[PDB]
């Protein structure tokens, strides 16, 4: 009946979806023109003219910087405000600031980010999609990467014509690891009651060398495969152990397992919270596992974070047919282990910290 | 200070725009896989297995399916049950049922969108934001899709090698301006008490036609360019008259205008306005003009109607150079035609329809 009326607020809901892709475009052209830089060493709120001449723009281009405005404006990535101006001519002009969310766009900050919406928006990241309906209906288990051009995402970024692409690619990995730190300075508290630190997985030493610039007091062990430890030598603080994480981990008073369990499935993630379990029972009830990692919450109030989190869990699934687990998988593997609580911090926008205990 | 701290909710707001075009992606993979038409057909909820029966997947996309699905429910496109199951293997399974926003994609319906959302987010659409940056600082004065491609948007759909491609397009558009049917179903109130109207730019009578079947009663005037009316004869309700809209328009209880400021500048525009309302002079203070277009209302409380409305506006922007009036933009056109209020009523998930009065 009165049913079939209504032409809903379903319209506007799946349209809002349709053109949902807009504001990633906005946004990576705010950091292709350097919008955020220009302001910045402005120190001022800048006009659109003032920007425009900064960007030594065709002045046939500027109304389109004012278009790509408005609507990042409105996305919070701008504040308007009112300026005067020189000269008898003109009237009252409105000026542009930068907001938390862009100041993560002003290169040569330890928060910049625009590498990694440079390449998480390339076109080797978003042109795979016109080859999704056949990738569903092909009986060959491959990522959307490979169905879309024939070869791994990895192979591709090898390839001499695309040595640009690569360090595009590692300019964002290396960004990302970067970031690390700020996960610390802004945790300190996790690590704060701690005498000794082993990092599983660890390799070379690179994310204890973080570590240590915030705690440079922490005895780090530093646990990886033979091969990878190899030589490598300490200090005081600093120790390289070998040794397979399937079997045993280091004891000490925490166990860090960043970014770990995520290349693992259930049967292998267990076995290692179960060695980390192990590593640290000497201390008792006051040792504690570190797991940095992504935690989907499905039942959380902020609906935005859940949909991030599954929107970059899309992208792993297309890209490389990875996948990240929910807090509920978490919750699972924690207590199978044997752990008796757990505590989840967000951190680094839609990553997650979890501190299990004992 | 600590200020400098709190890697704030600024990271979250920044990748939540990154990944938003994700949520696009995965819409256009839920018509592709014609999940509404399946639980459609289906007549009640249906299980991951039934689905993956019902399209027909290899047993390996079985799992990718689960995953666009979960975001897709998450998203409101799909609303997750329970069900128990047949014979005596198994336990309790999850099943999908279609929602509102879903609803919009069972084909053969008179609001089936499919072939919009296909059009919107197919490679001609989204392909040409690689050349982004390089469009911002040319010297050319041209679309980003001419920036991309080196050929308009159109000349592209009118190659022999983008047959289908075209025939794409012209389905998006026969889609869309069918949907006005539903528009006027659901406005009766704007037309019901009318003895005429004439429908500006009607071109060979497909709008007046829609009108027919709703009002077959009102005296309707298709009013276009003595070309494009020429010949054509009408009957007891249905006129066509050739002219020019700058010079006058046909007198009538109301004026139509849909979707034909849309492409006039202020000046155009300002003297089809003033021409619509001596065209309506004669029924006095019970005359009207009825308005069909976009208006981008900035400070409306529906902050994500608003940027949905600018997300298309830039679409417009990268693919035609086009542009759409805001309803400030509108109330200055209004007035400095002479009118003395308007009201604007949302139609089509972002469009507008504005009642203007003498
Ligand atoms: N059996 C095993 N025991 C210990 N480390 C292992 C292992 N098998 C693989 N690895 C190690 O797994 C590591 C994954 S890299 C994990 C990331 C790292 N913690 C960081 O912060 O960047 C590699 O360094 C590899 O050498
Ligand atoms: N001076 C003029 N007077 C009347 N119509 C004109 C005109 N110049 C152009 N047109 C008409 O402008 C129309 C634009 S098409 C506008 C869309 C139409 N009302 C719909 O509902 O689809 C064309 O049909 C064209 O013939
Ligand atoms: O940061 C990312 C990223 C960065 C650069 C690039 O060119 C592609 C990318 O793909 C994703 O968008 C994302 C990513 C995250 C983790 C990972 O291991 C791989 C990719
Ligand atoms: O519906 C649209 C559309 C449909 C199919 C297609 O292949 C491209 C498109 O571009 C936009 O996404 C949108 C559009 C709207 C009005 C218009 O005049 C042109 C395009």
């Amino acid at each position: 009946g009165s049913e079939e009326s209504e032409l809903y607020h379903a319209q506007i809901h799946l349209y809002k979806h349709v053109y949902n892709f807009v504001s990633s475009m906005a946004l990576k052209s705010a950091m292709e023109l350097g919008i955020a830089d220009a302001i910045h060493n402005h120190g001022k709120p800048m006009t659109l003219s003032e920007l425009a001449s900064s960007l030594k723009l065709h002045p046939s281009k500027v109304n389109i910087l004012h278009r790509f405005l408005r609507l990042l404006t409105h996305n919070g990535f701008f504040a308007k405000t009112i300026v005067k101006g020189k000269e008898g001519d003109e009237e009252e002009e409105i000026a542009y600031s930068l907001t938390p969310p862009s100041k993560l766009l002003i290169s040569g900050k330890p928060t910049c980010l625009s590498s990694i919406v440079k390449g998480a928006l390339h076109p080797s990241s978003l042109d795979m999609w016109s080859s999704s309906k056949k990738w569903f209906n092909e009986d060959k288990e491959q990522t959307l990467f490979e169905c879309a051009t024939g070869e791994s995402f990895w192979d591709f970024l090898n390839k001499d014509s695309e040595s640009s692409t690569l360090s595009m690619f590692q300019d964002a990995m290396a960004s990302d690891s970067r970031m690390f730190k700020l996960v610390l300075q802004e945790n300190k508290r996790v690590f704060e009651g701690l005498e000794s630190l082993v990092d599983v997985g660890g390799g070379t030493g690179g994310v204890t060398k973080l570590i240590h610039e915030i705690f440079p007091h922490l005895k780090c062990t530093v646990f990886d495969q033979p091969q990878v430890v190899g030589n490598l030598t300490g200090n005081e603080n600093l120790n390289f152990v070998g040794g397979d994480m399937f079997k045993s981990i280091p004891s000490a008073d925490a166990v860090l397992l960043k970014w770990v369990l995520h290349d693992w499935n259930d049967e292998q993630s267990l076995k290692i919270l179960k060695n980390s379990k192990e590593a640290i029972s000497h201390k008792g009830k006051d040792g504690k596992v570190i797991i940095i990692d992504i935690s989907i919450d499905e039942t959380s109030d902020d609906r935005g974070l859940t949909e991030l989190q599954l929107d970059y869990d899309l992208v792993m699934l297309t890209m490389f047919l990875g996948k990240e687990r929910t807090k509920q998988e978490w919750e699972k593997l924690i207590y199978d282990a044997g752990f008796s609580s757990y505590k989840i911090t967000p951190i680094s926008g839609f990553k997650s910290l979890i501190e299990v205990y004992p």
